[PDB]
């Protein structure tokens, strides 16, 4: 078991050029593969989730080339649905943005493909998506536990009236939205009730528009899609920097700055996690907005009590930043933390208590009362990139912290610790 020990960081200050957005990167790659023409993506993220998507596209027959640093990709569009037979297995690692979107897209036409991944992926739900795809005509088989990967897809999604549950993940609706335009018949997608992580649907619709497709969004309760469409290459496309990855560095400044500026995202970004900056401002930090940067300067840090459903991933960063705030912080309406890279409510509460906090682990919320002073802990990371990045902030105090399995950050940010060190100052 590898580990990394972070010594106390006296102050943070500096500029970080953000790695590419994982959410945008995987959507752009799949749309480029389905599109007609050559797409040149720049500022593409090089991480495990993107590598698994690229490997899947290679296995499906898509041609592309990558630059030396793997941030520039020239993709040759397939000009329509991707195809493979013989129960070809695509191993998708831990990537939800490959698993959910491909589970839907590969249901177009006739195929015989199996989707699987790491053990944890076999524990992340996909039943709501499968239910919707079947209503549209798809033939899908669960090879292990019902409602979870791995899946054998045999095609048949033609469109029609499809209902989808949006209460657990926005990725199921995202997958349907990307797939429906290419189906032969028109599709009306009806949301059964609530829709969580709503800002990610805006990311999906933005990418679809870039690739030539628009749909009718009726107040996020129903989406009307015309079938028989085709995606078209936009030529060159610049991938936004990752706003979720930015959260760690902006929070670092709110706690121990200094001023930290992140470039690659700004006030015009399509990512919902830029709203993380507004939470730091509510806590007492100073935020500066630019067209291609967001910066945070240390002010003060006061506890908050907020519904975080609109920024579930960046909300985890507030949970460790809360260790440094005045008062008790409560983060609400975050049930799906339980079904991601690990059960994050269980994990976050467990590890926060290890450094001294008093924590109430609610079914769908977490309440955190910081200790007078933090203590040392060897932090378990649950094969979850965000547990490692969130707990790295413990070192912005008088105590060191040891992070187990630091390489798990590679899901979205292989160079995380090098970047945190770049802004760490001794004076
Ligand atoms: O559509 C997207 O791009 C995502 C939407 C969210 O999921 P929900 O709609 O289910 O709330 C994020 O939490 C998810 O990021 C994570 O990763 P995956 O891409 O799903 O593997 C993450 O980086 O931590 C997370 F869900 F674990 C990526």
């Amino acid at each position: 078991m590898e580990s990394l020990t972070l010594q106390p960081i006296a102050r943070v200050d500096g500029t970080i050029n953000l790695p590419g957005s994982k959410s945008v990167s995987n959507r752009a790659l799949l749309l480029a593969a389905l599109a007609h023409g050559k797409t040149v993506l720049t500022n593409l993220l090089d991480s495990d989730d993107v590598r698994h998507m690229l490997n899947a596209l290679t296995a499906l027959g898509v041609s592309y080339t990558l630059s030396a640093d793997r941030t520039r990709c020239e993709i040759i569009g397939n000009g329509g649905p991707l195809h493979a037979e013989g129960a070809l297995e695509l191993f998708l690692g831990n990537a939800g943005t490959a698993m959910r979107p491909l589970a839907a897209a590969l249901c177009l036409g006739s195929n015989d493909i199996v989707l699987t991944g790491e053990p944890r992926m076999k524990e992340r739900p996909i039943g709501h998506l499968v239910d919707a795809l079947r209503l549209g005509g798809a033939k899908i088989t669960y090879l292990e536990q019902e409602n979870y990967p791995p899946l054998r897809l045999q095609g048949g999604f033609t469109g029609g009236n499809v209902d989808v549950d949006g209460s657990v993940s926005s990725q199921f609706l995202t997958a349907l939205l990307m797939t429906a335009p290419l189906a032969p018949e028109d599709t009306v997608i009806r949301i059964k009730g609530d829709l969580v992580s709503k800002p990610y649907i805006d990311i999906t619709l933005n990418l679809m528009k870039t690739f030539g497709v628009e749909i009718e969004n009726q107040h996020y309760q129903q989406f009307v899609v015309k079938g028989g469409q085709s995606y078209q290459s936009p030529g060159t496309y610049l991938v936004e920097g990752d706003a979720s990855s930015a959260s760690y560095f902006l929070a670092a400044a709110a706690i121990k700055g200094g001023t930290v500026k992140v470039t690659g995202i700004g006030r015009n970004s399509m990512q919902g996690d830029i709203r993380f900056a507004d939470v730091l401002e509510k806590m007492g930090a100073t935020i500066c907005w630019g067209d291609d940067y967001i910066s945070c300067t240390r002010g003060e840090l006061n506890a908050i009590d907020m519904d975080m459903n609109h920024i579930p991933d960046a909300a985890m960063t507030i949970a460790t930043a809360a260790l440094f705030a005045k008062g008790t912080t409560t983060l609400r309406n975050i049930y799906n933390w339980r079904v991601k890279e690990t059960d994050r409510l269980f994990a976050m509460a467990t590890e926060l208590r290890k450094v001294g906090a008093e924590v109430e682990e609610g079914h769908d919320y977490i309440r955190i009362t910081p200790p007078e002073k933090l203590n040392f802990a060897e932090i378990a990371t649950y094969n979850d990139h965000r547990m490692a990045m969130c707990f790295s902030l413990v070192a912005l105090s008088d105590t060191p912290v040891t992070i187990l399995d630091p390489k798990c950050t590679a899901k979205t940010f292989p160079d995380y610790f090098e970047q945190l060190a770049r802004i760490s100052q001794a004076a």
